[PDB]
């Protein structure tokens, strides 16, 4: 087609729709447990996606697991932004077809604040008019956007993969942004959106880990696979003991 | 010839606290950490009582007092470990308590030799500097007052007055021994740098502690009541850097 084959591949490997299983009165705590229930199902889906993503299975298995444990929440908030942009024009948060939040369902002050943070992504998607082909290549680069302070075991292959998906994003931008000046500026805008996600996700990581270490008292359930990625890396990530990659100074 | 506020600090200094540790039984990774945290809980209770006696502290807002103890406990307790090790065993063993003393061979046998080396840095620095009791008592008050919230304190004006008063007192304590002008100025720089350096050493202890707390059931490590409360109140936020560490340099 005019659509490059790697992008059409990324489109075919996107996860199908995941339901939260929410029991449809609204309450902050039961809402949070439903959000983490959904997060467990989405985590399964991200690891399956990774198994089909070109290049990723060839990195050392420890690097595969480290990059999923670093990037899971960033990938899931970026997909929440896509669904919300696409289904409700960014104006509600479309966590799943059975768990769509508007402002009436955001009652407790810290819950609404966290939603506003997440709401930044679909607002930028609406402003910039991000395309599916852009979003698919961006989402790979977010998987690949933090490494350990000592680097990865397959650092060479990693660097090759990340360059390949930067070239692919350039192709995605080229589908629509025809000028030299305009497609350069578009590359800048998209890559700076990805750099800015590191600071957005830090607030969600802190709230997550604070809730997780008193989850019993809070009556907030975290499922087993999500509890493992939290316990394995979150405190180290929050402490700054990882290397976030940036496109811009 | 000792200034009255320092004599007061000496008078209110906690007494030595026993761990009640059973040195019949060989060290086990779980039993050694559980006994360390039981002793830490008793030392934390004592720091709370000390703070009720420390001039100025009871006149800050009660939420400020709680926050400053939640931010500084680890720093206070490591600094107190350093002083007892220097005073009682010439700095050459870690003197957690009179019944819980780790010489280097017991450190090496423990599963925690690296952590023990990191904490044993502090008494070795006290030996190198020949820190006096009057300098230590003032430095320890400044560790209580060495981090504030990003938004400041409710009693920010009273806090600054208090913290400046204890800086002035450290300057008087230096003057007891350092009679020359340049020597005295250099010693103020050295001791205040020692304090600034402790932020980085304590970050390492805070990360291990929070990982141990998350994994406490798996690892059979007990965390007593007040210790748990302060870890769950602030430790993720401190490790995220969402507080303001005060530096002298
Ligand atoms: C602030 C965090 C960040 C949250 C994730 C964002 C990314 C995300 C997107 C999804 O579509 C489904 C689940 C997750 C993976 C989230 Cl909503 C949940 O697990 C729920 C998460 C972890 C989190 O969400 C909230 O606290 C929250 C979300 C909305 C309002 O409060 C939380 O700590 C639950 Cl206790
Ligand atoms: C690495 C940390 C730092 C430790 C504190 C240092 C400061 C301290 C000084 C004490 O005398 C009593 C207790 C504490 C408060 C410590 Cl030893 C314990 O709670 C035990 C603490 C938190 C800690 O200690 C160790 O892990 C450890 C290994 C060997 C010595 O300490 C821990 O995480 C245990 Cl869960």
């Amino acid at each position: 087609q005019l659509i490059p084959p790697l992008i059409n591949l990324l489109m075919s490997i996107e996860p199908d729709v995941i339901y939260a299983g929410h029991d449809n009165p609204d309450t902050s705590s039961s809402l949070l447990t439903s959000l983490n229930q959904l997060g467990e199902r989405q985590l399964l889906s991200v690891v399956k996606w990774s198994k089909s993503l070109p290049g990723f299975r060839n990195l050392h298995i420890d690097d595969q697991i480290t990059l999923i444990q670093y990037s899971w929440m960033s990938l899931m908030v970026f997909g929440l932004g896509w669904r919300s942009y696409k289904h409700v024009s960014g104006q509600m948060l479309y966590f799943a077809p059975d768990l769509i939040l508007n402002e009436q369902r955001m009652k407790e002050s810290s819950f609404y604040s966290l939603c506003l943070t997440m709401w930044q992504i679909p607002q930028e998607f609406v402003k910039l008019q991000v395309s599916q082909e852009e979003f698919l290549c961006m989402k790979v680069l977010l998987l690949l956007n933090t490494i350990p302070l000592e680097g990865l075991r397959s650092q060479t292959q990693f660097e090759e993969m990340r360059s390949s998906y930067i070239r692919e994003l350039i192709k995605a931008i080229g589908l629509r942004q025809k000028g030299v000046v305009s497609s350069s500026q578009r590359f800048y805008q998209l890559t700076k959106l990805l750099d800015n996600l590191h600071d957005l996700v830090k607030q969600l990581h802190l709230y997550c880990l604070n809730t997780f270490i008193q989850s019993r008292a809070l009556s907030v359930e975290f499922p087993e696979m999500m509890s493992e990625v939290i316990a394995a890396q979150l405190p180290k990530i929050l402490a700054g003991m990882v290397k976030p990659l940036l496109f811009h100074k």
